[PDB]
């Protein structure tokens, strides 16, 4: 309780520094926004949202969207999340009727690499996305996404189980918004709902006025922040072995969404209960590791904790560490 509020207070001390690390990212991103818009295949390129951190802070995430009419999806080998694209200026990227991720992605690179070599002032360099490093500290991941305005694919029909939490009316309204395809067969694309993830986090209560007044302060955002921070701290400490580096804040974010579904009432996230809500988040994540199952929140048959993605040994390792931390009141938080 008191230890975790001290952690949150420390994290806030870093906020008047993102304000200068994110401001520098953004100006490099609008500079590419223009050059892409000058290429004939990336003319309807824009930004998705305003406008994410995997490290919470030197990793920054920006997604470039791109409207593509006449979309058509073919599910790669009933993997639920991976698709080929079929149907214009994008005809240069197709290999036999289907849209080639690797071709479209590889010209994305050339155009950006052509540009970071022309910003002579700031020392930006290049190193599922393209990673830039602005002036030796803060990097950014730039992801290209295709936008489709059609109904969501069949593998999402049982996902986004927010009915008992955010209501069926909101689930209806969210599923009319577009969805996105990100390049990972190497010509396959992966569903992305980053835009929905952000909206659910910022409009996160059963009560429409959750966190808009002093009588309704939940600790939902503070639990996700602690969870992401727990993982970051553990990865730093276990860097002599580096067998935690398959895990990412997106696993924590997904697990936190499942816990929101389990604890749908704002009274289960009362700020006074920070210690117990955080514990709820950690034990669920723990169960995900021990069962080797972490369902993508939108695609239930897509297991992020598969053996394909993360081997058994790494999950066993993180289990033993999180288990020890939870049974000892998180000494990793000092
Ligand atoms: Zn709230």
């Amino acid at each position: 309780a008191s230890k975790l509020r001290a952690v949150l207070e420390k994290l806030k001390l870093s906020r008047d520094d993102i304000s200068t690390a994110a401001g520098m990212v953004k100006g490099v991103v609008d500079h590419l926004l223009l050059r892409l818009k000058c290429d004939s295949a990336f003319r309807g390129v824009g930004l998705l949202n305003t406008g994410e951190h995997v490290k919470i802070p030197n990793e920054f995430d920006v997604m470039f969207k791109l409207e593509v009419p006449r979309i058509q999806l073919e599910e790669y080998s009933n993997t639920r999340a991976y698709y080929f694209v079929k149907f214009n200026p994008l005809s240069q990227f197709l290999e036999g009727e289907i849209l080639s991720a690797s071709k479209m992605l590889s010209k994305f690179r050339k155009i950006i690499k052509e540009e970071i070599n022309d910003i002579k002032d700031t020392d930006v360099i290049m190193k599922p996305a393209v990673t830039l490093l602005i002036s030796e500290k803060i990097s950014v991941d730039i992801t290209l996404a295709l936008e489709s305005k059609s109904s969501w694919p069949a593998s999402t029909q049982e996902g986004l189980r927010i009915q008992n939490w955010l209501s069926a009316k909101v689930r209806k309204q969210l599923r009319l918004k577009p969805f996105y395809l990100v390049p990972k067969q190497e010509e396959t694309w992966r569903l992305s709902f980053s835009h929905i993830e952000k909206e659910i986090l910022n409009n996160h209560g059963k009560s429409k006025t959750c966190c808009e007044n002093k009588e309704e302060k939940c600790c939902r955002k503070d639990c996700l922040k602690l969870m992401k921070y727990l993982l970051e701290q553990l990865k730093e400490r276990f860097k002599d072995k580096k067998h935690l580096d398959k895990f990412s804040s997106y696993h924590v974010k997904t697990a936190f969404f499942h816990v929101c579904t389990q604890n749908p009432q704002d009274s289960q996230w009362d700020r006074k209960d920070l210690g117990l809500c955080f514990d709820n988040c950690v034990t669920y994540f723990l169960q995900c590791l021990r069962t080797e199952k972490l369902e993508n929140y939108f695609i239930p048959e897509f297991n992020l904790f598969s053996s394909n993605l993360i081997d058994k040994r790494s999950k066993e390792f993180l289990t033993k560490q999180i288990e020890y931390e939870r049974n000892n009141e998180f000494p990793v938080f000092d």
